[PDB]
């Protein structure tokens, strides 16, 4: 079978933490003596229309700040603004910071998300970056500084802190140094993400995957070239197929025996005649949150 | 939003350990002085097709079970055989053992699965137990021995281990006393499951997550009958709905004022037509492994 898959987040529990300022409570970060949070959390109800984040954060000392973990609270010795995050430095270093690093991740790269409310977890999830700088997840009202990461072997790769959602239903945050993922601001405003687009080598590894696990119906005889498929893929949304993307599906291509652009013209008569009704792999649409390294670690 | 969740898996990672039986490794949980895994772990390549386990059990002393808790060994000082589970009693007892119990759940509840493989958690996903008592999860070689859960405040609810994979793809397994769920037993012959039916109950709960979540184009206005509903539910290989089964639904029709009669006869008319290329939460297929308990506790 094929399932999304989120990575275990046992190394991610242990750091999270409630931060509270004034009457607003969300979630935070909690890395060695530092804890990481939207810098929002500092806003009124009114200032979230037009927030002067600097204005807002000098009224602000220390002792302002509230951090819960768990039933222990942390004391706050120092507090400092990068970008639209908010780092608290505290007195005491977090006893299960695992290894970890700062990554800010591409377009189509997938993740891990841990939804958290007061502090505590409540789920986790698989997630997408999609090409327009949103993700489409699943956050309620209190659930921003949740974080999204991947693990590769005993290090975790944060890579999103959830910040907000756009008027069309998806979310938009930063990277662990504050910068947004997309042109968005936090403010509640109108703001109005780019048409979103399929990750067209997503989607190719999701075919292969298929092809692996014996679902083989799509599969058409035609091939095409990179040029050929492009004009397709832009007609439909799609994402431009680059020869990078072709050499990253290659163990996927030398493991199903079939070519690339074989691939491609396959997925060419499925954007042009549909599904008819026939799933691929238990699904009526064509998936594309599945990278060719999310495929290739599933399979294998 | 609205996505599939999976609980936090950290109380679980603490639990996983490597069993070696031969040249046989596969996942145990290790709870307070206890190991339990799959019974098949005694069997060689021969006996998999039709194995005495007693006889094969027989011929096996503490000795010949290696249990890998990471990189630290544990001593085996007793074992036994309950159902199809193995049960060898340890020396120490695991330090980081949660509150847990072990239930058998019935067709249609959820639980989140972390995937393993020589004790080492690859992956978590949420499944559901078929009617058919399989479920459609991603499993590789080495994967027995995995475990199913539900995670209430502290408490873990273990309810399925890995056994086996079906003709069809679909996978078997017994919960955490050793009673397989459905027919099914632990040998290499072809054996057949069900007609696999849709979750009626889990359908509706869906399709209330969707009207919250502002997707309402598939709201007709018609309404229906038990019976009559019914009558149509059979003709899909849909579960039939009791008067249990719509009380169950009582809070998400009171929060969205639908009526679930009336949520009856918009799935009917969507089982007639069909979709007609428009998504519902972004998926072009009735998903039912959704329960009740999980949309209200999703979108709330
Ligand atoms: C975090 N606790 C919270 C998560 C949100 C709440 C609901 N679902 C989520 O994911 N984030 C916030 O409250 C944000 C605070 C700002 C200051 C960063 N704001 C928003 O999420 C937000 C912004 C804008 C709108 C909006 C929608 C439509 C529209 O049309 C006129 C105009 C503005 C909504 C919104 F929830
Ligand atoms: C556990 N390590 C492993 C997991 C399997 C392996 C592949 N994917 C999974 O989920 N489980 C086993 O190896 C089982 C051991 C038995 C003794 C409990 N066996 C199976 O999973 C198994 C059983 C039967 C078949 C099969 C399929 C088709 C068929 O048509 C003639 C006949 C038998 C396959 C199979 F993998």
């Amino acid at each position: 079978g094929f399932r999304k898959m989120a990575f275990p987040s046992g190394k991610v529990e242990g750091c999270m933490v409630q931060v509270t300022c004034g009457t607003t409570t969300l979630n935070g970060l909690w890395l060695d003596d530092v804890v990481y949070c939207p810098r929002h959390v500092i806003c009124t109800s009114e200032d979230m229309l037009n927030p002067n984040y600097e204005d807002l954060l000098i009224r602000k000392s220390n002792h302002n700040f509230l951090v819960q973990a768990g039933n222990v609270q942390l004391r706050v010795i120092g507090h400092s603004m990068q970008n639209c995050v908010l780092k608290l430095k505290v007195d005491t270093a977090n006893p299960k910071t695992p290894k970890y690093k700062f990554v800010r991740i591409q377009p189509g790269q997938t993740f891990s998300v841990l939804a958290c409310y007061n502090g505590s977890p409540s789920g986790v999830y698989q997630c997408a970056m999609r090409p327009n700088f949103t993700i489409k997840g699943s956050f309620l009202n209190g659930s921003c500084g949740s974080v999204g990461f991947n693990i590769d072997y005993d290090c975790v790769s944060f890579c999103y802190m959830h910040h907000m959602e756009l008027p069309t239903g998806v979310h938009a945050g930063t990277d662990l140094e504050g910068n947004f993922y997309g042109p968005f601001v936090d403010r509640q405003t109108a703001q109005a993400a780019g048409t979103d687009t399929t990750i067209t080598v997503n989607v190719l590894a999701w075919l292969y995957a298929a092809v692996i696990n014996g679902d083989r119906w799509f599969l058409n005889r035609f091939t095409t070239t990179l040029n050929d498929f492009n004009l397709v893929a832009m007609k439909y949304n799609y994402e431009p197929l680059t020869q990078d993307h072709v050499d990253i599906l290659g163990p996927l291509s030398a493991q199903t025996g079939i070519a690339v652009l074989d691939m491609c013209a396959s997925l060419k008569e499925l954007l042009q005649n549909g599904m008819n009704g026939r799933t691929i792999l238990g699904s009526a649409l064509l998936e594309d949150e599945f990278t060719p390294f999310d495929v290739v670690r599933q399979c294998s």
